[PDB]
């Protein structure tokens, strides 16, 4: 039967089932309050499903000079085509070849560049901005949104949204590699799947995506979401509370010394957005530092609400389009505060 909510991580994870519910705020701000991020499933049946699709990017934006990453080094690949990332997305015999001949797994990175998503994509921001749960939070002007009544005492977000459009990691070796590696950010954000791409003439390939997801720690609850309903699953993310960032920076700080890396004892590995935690470290910061995460699986039409200060990283199980809307609550505007 239809109901208000539902919980994954052992209780821990919020998940609304109607985004547009004009009570959802009554559920939502208690575990907001406690520093938790929420889920909010269905929001890709409220868009027009025809403006999210690779093939759509292609023909319209196909000519733009751009720059992709490679996900397995770190290396920038220079001054391509829109079209080189877009063609490949889901059609494997189609993506750029490493020296290896191995088929590469890419990032198209700072796309639409800066503030430019509105100027270049108005009908797909109209589209997004209608359509986001949690309006009073998430709208430019929501009366619970602070970005535009605050003064320079706070970190304001940038004009958003922002994409993030990158390909399934797909090996036994990729499954301790990060499509975004560790970091934070000084504002809340809601986080939405749009489209997810299952490679069908070399690719759907549950075996190995259904290790990725017990071996990434998700709770039974989330891993009979897989086997039951079939959804299409997106990225597995692992979000840690702010109140912990410090610890991980401890954990980190001392891997970096035992791998021989040679930094000042005050240095911040989270700011520097070069480590991704595998099974292995997240098995060390719970034992030695207390540490405990929520281990996410962000499927089609999925919202993921992340706080202002909490660490996040993010494994593609699949080729995705992700958009991203920053805002600043009242709940968590210490976060950005330029005094003590
Ligand atoms: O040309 C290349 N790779 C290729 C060609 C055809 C089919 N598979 C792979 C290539 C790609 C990258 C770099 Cl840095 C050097 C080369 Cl030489
Ligand atoms: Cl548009
Ligand atoms: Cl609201
Ligand atoms: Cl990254
Ligand atoms: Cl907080
Ligand atoms: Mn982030």
């Amino acid at each position: 039967s239809m109901t208000s909510h539902s919980w994954l991580c052992d209780g821990r994870l919020l998940c609304l089932h109607d985004p547009s519910n004009k009570n959802n705020w009554k559920i939502f701000r208690e575990c907001w309050k406690q520093g938790q991020p929420v889920l909010v499933s269905g929001v890709h049946k409220k868009l027009k499903s025809e403006l999210w699709k690779p093939e759509a990017f292609s023909q319209e934006f196909g000519d733009q000079d751009v720059d992709l990453v490679n996900c397995r080094n770190c290396a920038i690949i220079s001054d391509v085509k829109v079209r080189d990332f877009w063609d490949g997305f889901e059609i494997i015999c189609k993506r750029l070849r490493s020296e290896d001949g191995q088929p590469m797994v890419l990032k198209l990175k700072d796309w639409p560049p800066g503030e430019d998503f509105r100027d270049m994509m108005p009908t797909r921001f109209e589209d997004l901005m209608e359509n986001l749960p949690l309006p009073e939070y998430t709208k430019r002007d929501g009366r619970l949104n602070l970005a535009s009544r605050l003064p320079s005492y706070f970190v304001r977000p940038d004009l958003g949204p922002k994409m993030y459009n990158a390909y399934g990691l797909i090996t036994a070796e990729d499954r301790r590699v990060g499509t975004t590696n560790l970091h934070l950010d000084v504002s809340d954000a809601v986080n939405v799947m749009v489209y997810v791409g299952i490679p069908i003439g070399e690719g759907a390939h549950d075996e190995e995506v259904l290790k990725t997801i017990d071996e990434g720690d998700a709770d039974e609850v989330t891993k009979e979401r897989i086997h039951d309903h079939k959804e299409k699953p997106g990225a597995l993310w692992h979000i840690y509370a702010a109140k912990d960032a410090e610890k991980i920076r401890e954990l980190l700080r001392k891997v970096g010394e035992e791998q021989g890396q040679e930094n000042p004892p005050d240095h911040d590995p989270i700011h520097d957005q070069s480590w991704y935690l595998d099974q292995t470290l997240r098995k060390r910061l719970y034992e030695e530092y207390g540490v405990q995460g929520w281990a996410i699986v962000q499927f089609l039409g999925d919202a993921v609400f992340i706080p202002a200060g909490a660490p996040h990283q993010v494994h593609n199980l699949y080729s995705c389009i992700k958009v991203a809307e920053d805002f600043v609550s009242p709940e968590h505007v210490k976060h950005c505060f330029r005094l003590t």
